[PDB]
């Protein structure tokens, strides 16, 4: 118990070769079949919500309610959306035609691609393996899924339960870390969706080139939060939204607030408002125990039993504790090694060249930098990689529009964080080293489909026949010259 | 004269670094600037149409009227379309929202990506270097272009003329073959558009992974033509369209008729109709000379002065002459080595395992296979790579729809060939080993742009705040349970 079986290398081609045949044999082509399968994955989630929450707790130490909001309900809404709008999404589109081809009958049809690979990640292990899967299967593909090994209990359970609802020839499973994942990537797929680090994204895309496979890459970077000096009266909402977005999963969220850029005059009030938000959300007893101002008979036991989630492993814990040395610990600072607990920490007087402000934090550390004018914002943000998310807290329509226009990022949100990702009708995806492609809803269906142009002509005379057919007469030249 | 100067490896980073700065300095951001630049490229083409036709003749031995129809006028129409619809295309789109986020203000903005690399190919050297370029610049990118070295005169002239209209810091030039092109691909770009072979596409995409650069890959394969037994009365139109599509560029066109699949009873009538179409288009004197039934004082001279185009080099000539040994020469067969002339040839009694029916022909050889029923069509077509183009000649609504549904290809055309590629309002691109991504018009602008979601919220209470913020109370659990 605890982990899934590492898939044998001999079986990895067998698993992909079976899904190939399935796709080829029309296993998931017809709309009746796609809806059954999308319904069976709704049952998987709805009937075992309890067990999944318990599994995701053992891996992440997330609370059931945190998990319900962040994973369970977004996956229910995705299944609902895709069944409701499938008949809309399959149907051909009449493009607007211009010039000669406007006399013809033209059409954009959507057709499946074939076998899709989903490679997943540990921080939201169900959501980030199944939400891609729903989209692939909604578009008439068959699929192979590779769960993160850094959430073994969630990989174990899903491996246990998924084949009771959906057959392995329709949705295949491969478990393991680097070796098992390198073997699968040697196999031919028609689209790969990958979530993870840019470093590993380069190796996937290198694998994808072997077979010319289109990739959708869901990556990270340092999502900035810009706070201006028009939010004074709302500072408690600004603080609670930014602190919520960081507290969730102990910061280990790709769209979380990575650092803040605050207008020089609003620094003190934001920081203090973040500290009160923090205290409200983590609760008094918890922070006293972590700090050591209150003793408990079984300290390790108590932290493992808390509402606050853990860091994934010892290496990322230590990395995050060394980032504290890149500034002044204004708020927080508290950690415990044996339960991989690091409470949210706000750092001031940042050396902007320190690793904490060069690499993605992906943890509870939140640096706070200031800006006197808009151009100091732009040299901070645009000197770095294009981030997955950009956040602006402001009531000024000029200041918001000016920051949008002058920066590039996966998404912008004005006056909140994170929630755009759950929003029905927006694509979710990066740009530059935050990624390429997008998915969710219509955009997963569009991503996992080939848009196929179809032109219908008759056998009768039309404009084009005056100039196309050789021989190239002098009369044909004088007609074409007259156009130029 | 003849060729451009091979770009020095020391200058290749300098050239890309200059376009980077340009993009970064807003060289092509504002709409006034993009339209000037698109107008200056209209002037480039319009004012030097003559010289380009002469250059493209020396490389391809294509007639000025062939070139005007296939390259000059499609590039004029593209410039036209992009200036006319730019103000449409820049504008944000209001996606349809559902659930919670429908209370907010949501938006899809389009923003430039940065520096775009266009790698070109020899067979339509101007069209397939500039049409990508127009789309990149219409989307607010700056650009680097790499002309095929297998059309040196067209590369020379464009290198001569392009910087007189548009500055090198806005549109950079790199000339050379394998070495120069490997050096450029070591540099960072924000999108690559490549036209060429799937073999070399894999090496480009491998380069693109180094920097996580999104690729649009414009490739080939064997575009089938399916002829049924409902076209008897129209056989002269069917034959002249298929023979036109092959005659152009001596077959060296990625969307040309590669082979035919004819219903068993219509074989003789199609083949003979293709032979009469061939004779009509290439003219009697030409074919007699080529065959040797009519002599001329300077044979080599006469063929170099003809309207029929040449094979790119000796290697592809010999390859195409060995394909004649994969069947019976029903129509044609005639060749001359010193002018790299191979007249269109129809082969019957094909060994379907012979290289002529395994690899892309890209030449004047046209195999003809038969089918008794629809499933014989499907095992021919679907046993091979997904092709760029699929063509169906038919008047039966059931037979057409059945072939569309059961095959995958870059585009379908019913009752013609090639022209879909010039059609305003369809995307042009492949699928599988015919390619990924699409361009032309709106679709080039969409390809060379990041679609950026933007969510705007207010600071007041809303649906989401009932469940998101910790601490995780029992009252918060009972609210979330009631939803499940
Ligand atoms: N935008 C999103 O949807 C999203 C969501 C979650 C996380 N992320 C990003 O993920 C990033 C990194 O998380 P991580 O570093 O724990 O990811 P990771 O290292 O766990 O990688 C993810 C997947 O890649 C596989 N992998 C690891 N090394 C490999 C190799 N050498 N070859 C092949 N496969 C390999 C793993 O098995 C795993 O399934 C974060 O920085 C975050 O920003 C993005
Ligand atoms: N769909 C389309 O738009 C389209 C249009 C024209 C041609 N094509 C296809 O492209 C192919 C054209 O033939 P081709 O094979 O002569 O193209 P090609 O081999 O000349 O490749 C195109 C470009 O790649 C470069 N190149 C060649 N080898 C390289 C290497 N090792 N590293 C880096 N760069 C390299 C060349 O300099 C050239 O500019 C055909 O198969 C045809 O079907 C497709
Ligand atoms: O790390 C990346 C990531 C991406 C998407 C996530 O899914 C959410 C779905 C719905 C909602 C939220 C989040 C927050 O509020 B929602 O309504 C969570 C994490
Ligand atoms: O081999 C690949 C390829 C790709 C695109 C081509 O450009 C065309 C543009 C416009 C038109 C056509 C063709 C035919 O009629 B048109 O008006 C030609 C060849």
């Amino acid at each position: 118990a605890g982990v899934p079986e590492n898939t044998s290398l001999e079986n990895i081609p067998v698993i992909v070769s079976k899904c190939r045949e399935a796709f080829n044999d029309d296993a998931n082509r017809d709309l009746k079949k796609r809806k059954q399968v999308l319904r069976s994955l709704l049952n998987l989630v709805e009937e075992n919500t309890d067990e999944f929450c318990k599994a995701i707790h053992r891996d992440r130490r997330r609370h059931r309610d945190e998990t319900v909001v962040m994973e369970i309900l977004p996956l229910r809404n995705e299944v609902w959306h895709l069944i409701e709008h499938m008949d809309e999404y399959v149907k051909p589109v009449k493009p607007t035609m211009e010039g000669a081809a406007a006399l013809d009958d033209c059409e954009l049809q959507y057709e499946p691609l074939g076998v899709v690979l989903v490679i997943g990640t540990w921080n939201y292990p169900l959501l980030l393996i199944l939400q891609p899967l729903l989209g692939a299967l909604a578009a008439g593909n068959t699929a192979v899924i590779k769960p993160s090994e850094l959430a073994p209990a969630t990989a174990e359970l899903l491996t246990k339960l998924l084949p009771k609802y959906v057959s392995s020839d329709v949705v295949g499973i491969v478990n393991g870390g680097v070796s098992e994942t390198t073997a699968v990537l040697k196999e031919r797929f028609d689209h790969i969706l990958y979530t993870g680090s840019a470093r590993v994204a380069e190796i996937v895309m290198a694998a994808a080139a072997k077979h010319l496979t289109p990739v959708t890459l869901e990556l990270g970077g340092k999502s900035p939060v810009v706070v201006d000096d028009t939010c004074a009266d709302n500072m408690k909402v600004v603080a609670e939204r930014i602190m919520w977005g960081k507290i969730i999963n102990a910061g280990q969220t790709s769209i979380a607030p990575d650092y803040v850029v605050v207008e020089k005059s609003m620094e003190s009030v934001l920081v203090d408002a973040l500290a009160e938000a923090r205290k409200a959300m983590l609760g008094d007893k918890f922070l006293k125990v972590l700090k050591g101002e209150l003793l408990v008979k079984q300290k390790q036991q108590f932290l493992e039993e808390s509402d606050y989630p853990r860091i994934v492993n010892a290496s990322h814990f230590q990395r995050l504790m060394e980032f504290m040395k890149g500034g002044k610990v204004a708020v927080g600072g508290e950690a415990d090694e044996a339960t991989l607990t690091i409470a949210p920490t706000i750092l001031t007087n940042i050396d902007p060249t320190h690793p904490v402000m060069q690499e993605e934090i992906f943890g509870p550390i939140l640096p706070v930098l200031t800006y006197e004018n808009e151009k100091d914002i732009l040299k901070i943000i645009n000197s770095r990689e294009k981030p997955l998310a950009l956040y602006v807290f402001s009531n000024n329509k000029r200041f918001i529009r000016g920051v949008e226009s002058r920066t590039s990022s996966g998404a912008v949100v004005v006056n909140d964080v994170v929630v755009h990702a759950g929003a029905d009708g927006l694509p979710f995806g990066g740009v530059g080293r935050s990624g390429m492609g997008a998915y969710h809803g219509r955009y997963s269906f569009e991503t996992f489909s080939h848009r196929r142009p179809v032109m219908r002509r008759g056998f009768l005379f039309s404009s084009i026949d005056t100039v196309r057919f050789p021989p190239y007469t002098t009369a044909k030249s004088r007609v074409l010259n007259s156009l130029l």
